[PDB]
Protein backbone atom coordinates (compact mmCIF):
# COMPACT_ATOMS: atom_id res chain seq x y z
CA UNK A 1 0.00 0.00 0.00
CA UNK A 2 1.50 3.28 -1.19
CA UNK A 3 0.57 6.46 -3.06
CA UNK A 4 1.20 6.13 -6.78
CA UNK A 5 0.19 7.73 -10.07
CA UNK A 6 -3.03 9.75 -10.09
CA UNK A 7 -6.15 7.62 -10.31
CA UNK A 8 -6.54 6.61 -13.95
CA UNK A 9 -8.81 3.56 -14.00
CA UNK A 10 -12.21 5.26 -13.85
CA UNK A 11 -15.42 3.48 -14.85
CA UNK A 12 -17.96 5.95 -13.46
CA UNK A 13 -20.93 6.42 -15.80
CA UNK A 14 -23.87 8.82 -15.62
CA UNK A 15 -26.71 8.17 -13.18
CA UNK A 16 -29.97 9.42 -14.66
CA UNK A 17 -32.00 6.23 -15.07
CA UNK A 18 -32.27 6.34 -11.28
CA UNK A 19 -35.94 6.88 -10.46
CA UNK A 20 -37.62 7.93 -7.21
CA UNK A 21 -40.17 5.45 -5.85
CA UNK A 22 -43.68 6.61 -4.96
CA UNK A 23 -44.60 4.00 -2.35
CA UNK A 24 -41.56 4.24 -0.07
CA UNK A 25 -39.63 6.97 -1.85
CA UNK A 26 -36.26 5.25 -2.23
CA UNK A 27 -33.66 5.76 -4.96
CA UNK A 28 -33.35 2.86 -7.41
CA UNK A 29 -32.43 2.12 -11.02
CA UNK A 30 -35.40 1.51 -13.32
CA UNK A 31 -34.70 -1.66 -15.31
CA UNK A 32 -36.58 -3.50 -18.06
CA UNK A 33 -39.88 -4.68 -16.57
CA UNK A 34 -43.28 -5.79 -17.86
CA UNK A 35 -45.37 -2.65 -17.37
CA UNK A 36 -47.84 -3.67 -14.65
CA UNK A 37 -48.49 -0.67 -12.41
CA UNK A 38 -48.67 3.01 -13.36
CA UNK A 39 -46.25 4.12 -10.64
CA UNK A 40 -42.48 4.13 -9.95
CA UNK A 41 -41.90 1.24 -7.54
CA UNK A 42 -38.49 0.20 -6.23
CA UNK A 43 -37.39 -3.44 -6.38
CA UNK A 44 -38.14 -3.54 -2.65
CA UNK A 45 -41.76 -2.41 -3.01
CA UNK A 46 -42.23 -4.40 -6.21
CA UNK A 47 -41.71 -7.55 -4.14
CA UNK A 48 -44.71 -6.51 -2.03
CA UNK A 49 -47.04 -6.84 -5.02
CA UNK A 50 -49.58 -8.24 -2.56
CA UNK A 51 -50.44 -11.15 -4.85
CA UNK A 52 -49.50 -14.17 -2.73
CA UNK A 53 -52.79 -14.82 -0.93
CA UNK A 54 -52.18 -18.39 0.21
CA UNK A 55 -49.78 -18.86 3.12
CA UNK A 56 -47.67 -21.05 0.84
CA UNK A 57 -44.91 -19.48 -1.25
CA UNK A 58 -43.44 -21.96 -3.72
CA UNK A 59 -44.08 -25.69 -4.14
CA UNK A 60 -41.71 -26.34 -7.03
CA UNK A 61 -42.02 -23.34 -9.34
CA UNK A 62 -39.16 -20.99 -10.20
CA UNK A 63 -40.74 -17.85 -11.67
CA UNK A 64 -38.51 -16.78 -14.54
CA UNK A 65 -38.76 -13.56 -16.54
CA UNK A 66 -39.04 -13.76 -20.33
CA UNK A 67 -35.66 -14.67 -21.81
CA UNK A 68 -34.24 -14.79 -25.33
CA UNK A 69 -35.64 -17.92 -26.94
CA UNK A 70 -38.04 -20.43 -25.33
CA UNK A 71 -37.08 -23.21 -22.93
CA UNK A 72 -36.82 -26.56 -24.71
CA UNK A 73 -34.53 -29.58 -24.85
ZN1 LIG B 1 -40.41 1.78 -2.91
Amino acid sequence: GSSGSSGKRQKIHLGDRSQKCSKCGIIFIRRSTLSRRKTPMCEKCRKDSCQEAALNKDEGNESGKKTSGPSSG
